């Protein structure tokens, strides 16, 4: 890794972070407090795997900040923010552009899961949108890479694959990804969070894990079919019966070129 | 009473509010936990002197004896006699592995303790691994970190002026629900997970997502893995946490009926 010192900045909680030489970043302060030293080697290593995620569709860790009782992650800088925030902008999104953000999706996706990456939290909040609308998939929330994630802790369902709710012991795979992406395509063409309502609680779980889904007859917005098609298969309650990140874009591809390029 | 004590009766601290292993100039080394440092209040005074009474009165081999009490302007400390090798869950993750007897003393040693805070009328609340501390001989006494059994030092602790929370091991019932009352069927639920945490060497539900997840996952009943446990287990242990983290309260044993279980077990297969 690129090892930073908190004097390389000018001076969880995320913040804009300018490096006194190179510039505009984003910081997370994942922990403050006394010492855990025996972490350190696991911490630096996951660091190390985070550093090789290099792809135009995920985000970028620029450095790490190791010291003593303090542990940041440094990463690139989204102007527009994260996906939900542009799609309920004052000003709109052509089919097209929300085409080719699907695809940018499913690229990083593919990537991420290439690389022995499972995500576990693909929602809106972690897909930032730079000035010029492409994506790249981040992960606030620490979801990833589990030693980073259990520092962070020494929250929405709404994406979780059902075969996770009220069960906590299951393993997840990459289909719990293709879930979560399923339900990032409907929330893309409603330019809104599914479950109308938008209350959690045990009413809803136990209805998706019956087979309850976001409801296709909310889009008050129009949506192409082969999409609706396609988001229908990949929140199939069978994890078996959803496709993988390679097989939805040998698919949908073509179809953003022929149709919507 | 207690043995009120003044800040200059120790030598020097180190740092572990506050806690520090601190050298008393006669007594030695004890451990100081500095609750509140601020502007001086009487705002509890009498009856913080009275909660320390009553926390010097539990005596017993499993429990940490309070050893001390610093009332002074703007400062209160609580001071415990020092447990040398810390608490449990960083003697079971030590490098050198602990014997299966080892494990069932200590097992024994814990149901001793709740027994006791049992029968004096003390309702723990906050049982886990961090407040389960080692001596050098490996026996266990029974600590509360966060002040959990006496609500008016956890009141000077939360004071505005005072310049100075694990849910694994809370029973479902008071997941997402802050105001039913604990009960001995709480702590019951808390030994039952830590007897889990005993045997896997590590922290339940480690794949689990999302909190909201999680704690939702559990008032359904979700329990530690079973399997997950990769060391030899014996088999009434797990029917032991099996009973003790049943999701209905009423149908966990008692601390003394654990004991009375649990004691001969140990004799004839453990020691
Ligand atoms: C409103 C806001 C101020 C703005 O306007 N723009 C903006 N906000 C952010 C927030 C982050 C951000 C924050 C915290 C992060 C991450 C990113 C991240 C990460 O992505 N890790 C990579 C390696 C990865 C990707 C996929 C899977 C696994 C790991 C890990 N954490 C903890 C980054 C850029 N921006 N830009
Ligand atoms: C791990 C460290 C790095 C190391 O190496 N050793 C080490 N840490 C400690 C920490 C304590 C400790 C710290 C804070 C406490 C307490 C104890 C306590 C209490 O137990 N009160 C008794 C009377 C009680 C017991 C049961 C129920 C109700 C009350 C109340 N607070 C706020 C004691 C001994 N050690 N030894």
């Amino acid at each position: 890794v690129i090892k930073m010192k908190s004097s390389d900045f000018l001076e969880g909680k995320v913040s804009l972070a300018f490096h006194r030489t190179q510039g505009l970043m984003i910081m997370k302060t994942v922990y403050k407090g006394p010492n855990c030293i025996e972490h350190n080697e696991a911490l630096l290593e996951e660091a190390k795997m985070m550093n090789r995620l290099r792809h135009s569709r995920v985000v970028k860790l620029l450095g790490v900040i190791i010291e003593e009782g303090k542990y940041s992650l440094v990463m690139e800088y989204m102007e527009k923010g994260n996906l939900m925030h542009v799609l309920k902008a004052e000003m709109s999104t052509p089919l097209s552009v929300k085409g080719r953000i699907i695809l940018e999706i499913i690229e990083g996706m593919a990537y991420l899961h290439g690389k022995g990456v499972i995500h576990k939290d693909l929602k809106p909040e972690n897909i930032l949108v730079d000035n010029d609308f492409h994506i790249k998939i981040a992960d606030l929330g620490l979801a990833s890479f589990k030693m980073w994630s259990k520092l962070n802790n020494e929250g929405t369902l709404y994406y979780m694959a059902p075969e996770h709710l009220n069960d906590v012991n299951a393993k997840p795979t990459e289909k719990s990804d293709v879930y979560s992406f399923a339900v990032v395509l409907w929330a893309i063409f409603a330019n809104k969070e599914p479950y109308e309502n938008a209350i959690a609680e045990q009413q809803l779980i136990m209805a998706i894990k019956s087979g309850n889904r976001p409801d296709v007859d909310d889009i008050t917005e129009y949506c192409p079919r082969e999409i609706i098609s396609l988001m229908k298969l990949c929140w199939e309650a069978n994890p078996e019966a959803r496709p993988t990140f390679p097989g939805i874009e040998e698919k949908f591809r073509p179809f953003y070129l022929s149709q919507l390029e």
